[PDB]
């Protein structure tokens, strides 16, 4: 098909411009969408198309070239990875960088560099290692040539050593849809689709789950992301945890097996679906089994080839410095503290119930399906709100 073929994060201090950048590149001026928007992790998905003008050359997301007006031709479908806050955001990024092919790190030229948030997003590039990066020093017509040379040598400065010190910075305005020919050609310079095994075995991270059947029958319908592997109608399925169930009084949960009936991806039905953008499968499961989001976070995989399911993880732990209300020191995590863990889409609370050197043994409240060295995103709850506080790799 002509599925998104890669997920591009949004990245960058609140304000900056990632909303109306992610807007400008997907065309969408009206509108909601917001409805297929993760739970677990507040992560939604925008699709465009790359295109290229035979004419003139220049690249943009229109069948209409918006520079000479020849009709374009298409080179590769993209997805977009935007998300409401700061905190979202760096959840997403540490607990599914397995989403992420490449970033966007919109940098403001009229804000003084660098900011606190845009710091803490490099930062956690720089712990998941994604090195495909391009940087848009957005609002580039509120500032005069100066300011905004003198910005850009701040920009290089900041990202020497870093993850994004071979990315390319580019002017624009998202706004006013200035420039962004330039910034479009980055993407398919800087954010190739990477060259991956379709043979390892499937593997897809469940981010919604409904029961598409209207009030007033089709099976449940799982949507996610495929993050190696693919998928294709007819297979067998296996997802884990799976169903809960009682068992002398406590909660188990049964790993069940079912089958694709359909699959959507870019915005229509197809036969085999790949890592890239948002993928609908419809399943054979009782609807009532995916009704509500009942099987969000889950791991869908080939029967036998999932990762193991863990009650209770050790984990190798990694503290944040953190620099975004004062409460920027992270007090050492106690025995008995219970902090709140995301993982891939799943998402749970967990009981400190034993203390290592750089280590920590959690009970888990929900089961989740993972695999040894995987990262864990880790949350204290200040106050009350959550708040990312590090990281921790899961080991055996
Ligand atoms: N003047 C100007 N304003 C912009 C530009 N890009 C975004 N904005 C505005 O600045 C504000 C913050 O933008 P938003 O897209 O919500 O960015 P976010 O907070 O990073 O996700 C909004 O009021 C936008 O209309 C630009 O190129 N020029
Ligand atoms: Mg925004
Ligand atoms: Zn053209």
């Amino acid at each position: 098909s002509r599925q998104a073929e890669v997920n591009i994060g949004m990245v960058g201090h609140v304000d900056h411009g990632k909303t109306t950048l992610t807007k400008a590149l997907t065309g969408v001026w009206t509108d909601s969408e917001e409805l297929r928007r993760g739970i677990t992790i507040k992560i939604g998905f925008a699709d465009a198309e790359i295109r290229r003008c035979p004419n003139c050359g220049r690249y943009s997301t229109s069948p209409v070239c918006p520079y000479c007006g020849h009709e374009t031709e298409f080179v590769r479908r993209v997805s977009f990875i935007d998300a409401p806050g700061h905190e979202a955001l760096m959840t997403t990024m540490l607990a599914g960088a397995s989403l992420m092919d490449g970033a966007i790190l919109v940098i403001a030229a009229n804000e003084p560099c660098p900011r606190p948030q845009t710091r803490e997003h490099l930062m956690a590039l720089q712990i998941i290692g994604q090195k495909n990066i391009i940087i848009a020093q957005n609002k580039i017509e509120l500032v005069d040539k100066e300011k905004a040379l003198e910005n850009y040598r701040q920009i290089k400065e900041f990202i020497e050593g870093t993850v994004a010190e071979n990315a390319p910075i580019i002017p624009i305005s998202a706004l006013h849809g200035a420039n962004i020919d330039v910034l479009v050609k980055a993407i398919e310079d800087f954010i190739p689709t990477p060259k991956r095994d379709p043979n390892k075995p499937p593997k897809m991270l469940v981010l919604r789950s409904f029961d598409v059947n209207k009030p007033g029958l089709v099976g449940g319908v799982l949507d996610g992301s495929i993050v190696q592997g693919k998928l294709k109608v007819g297979d067998e399925i296996e997802i884990r945890p799976g169903v809960p169930y009682e068992e002398h009084g406590r909660i188990k949960y049964e790993p069940i097996t079912t089958e694709i009936v359909s699959l959507q991806a870019g915005g229509q039905f197809v036969e085999e679906a790949y890592p890239g953008g948002l993928v609908g499968v419809g399943t054979k499961l009782d609807p009532y089994l995916t009704k509500g989001d009942l099987m969000a976070g889950n791991v869908v995989g080939k029967p036998g080839k999932l990762p193991p399911v863990w009650d209770s993880l050790r984990l190798e732990v990694h503290l944040l410095e953190r620099v975004v209300e004062q409460e920027l020191k992270v007090e050492p995590i106690k025995r008995k503290e219970v902090l709140l863990l995301n993982v891939g889409t799943a998402r749970t609370m967990g009981l400190v119930t034993g203390l290592g050197k750089d280590e920590i043994e959690v009970k888990l409240q929900i089961p989740v399906c993972a695999e040894p060295g995987d990262r864990v995103a880790i949350s204290r709850q200040i106050g009350s709100r959550w708040r990312l506080i590090g990281y921790g790799i899961i080991k055996e």
